[PDB]
């Protein structure tokens, strides 16, 4: 890292399954807080920020090996952080790492690139909101191709008002090369893992980890 310094915060105790978690376009891993909370002393829950070298998928690989030495190896992305999270897992697979099992939190394969997406003065906004930015360009133009041999669990939405035939053919039945599932979580997008919502989805997280 640039100064050193990780890309990833330990959010609940140690214990059970290690959960890598990748986060919303937001960028910072505290937004698992809530996650963390509902499964402290269940699952030790780890919520990286995004990185914004170009070298971030090798930097991931390198700080989940350090965390846990030994696969295998649980992954959990929720909106723009399951696109992000995809390339992570295909990267450790391509190393011979075993990912057992990848939890996609109301996240939609991303099949094409697109054109990218106070209290402050203008120099520390700009700074403050560089992450994001950073997000929102490479998000834009992330493609996520073909499969990973890690097992899916696909987490929608509850409240879904604004459903495309496109979004539905986007929830990661092709990039499957073993095992699928789908499960519908609890909330609206943007709600799953925040307030009430996340104790509702977090034990649908935990019964993956359990069954596993």
């Amino acid at each position: 890292s640039a100064a050193g310094e990780q890309h990833v915060i330990q959010l609940n105790q140690q214990g059970g399954k290690n959960l890598f978690c990748f986060p919303p376009i937001s960028g910072f891993g505290i937004y698992f807080k809530d996650l963390a909370l509902q499964l402290n002393h269940k699952a030790a829950v780890y919520g990286f920020h995004f990185i914004e070298e170009d070298s971030r998928i090798e930097q991931y690989v390198s700080r989940i090996t350090e965390i846990q030495p030994e696969g295998p190896y649980v992954l959990l992305g929720y909106s723009a952080g399951g696109n992000l999270a995809f390339e992570v897992v295909q990267a450790m697979e391509q190393k011979g790492l075993e990912v057992s099992d990848f939890i996609i939190v109301d996240a939609y394969k991303k099949d094409q690139s697109i054109t990218a997406d106070a209290y402050l003065p203008e120099a520390v906004r700009e700074t403050v909101m560089q992450k994001k930015r950073c997000y929102q360009e490479y998000w834009a133009q992330l493609i996520n191709e073909g499969r990973i041999k890690s097992n899916i669990h696909f987490i929608e939405a509850g409240i879904q008002t604004e459903t495309s035939g496109a979004m539905v053919l986007q929830k990661w039945q092709d990039a499957a090369e073993e095992g699928y599932a789908e499960y519908t979580g609890y909330g609206a997008h943007k709600d799953m893992l925040e307030g009430e919502f996340a104790e509702k989805n977090a034990n649908i997280i935990l019964n993956i980890l359990d069954k596993i």
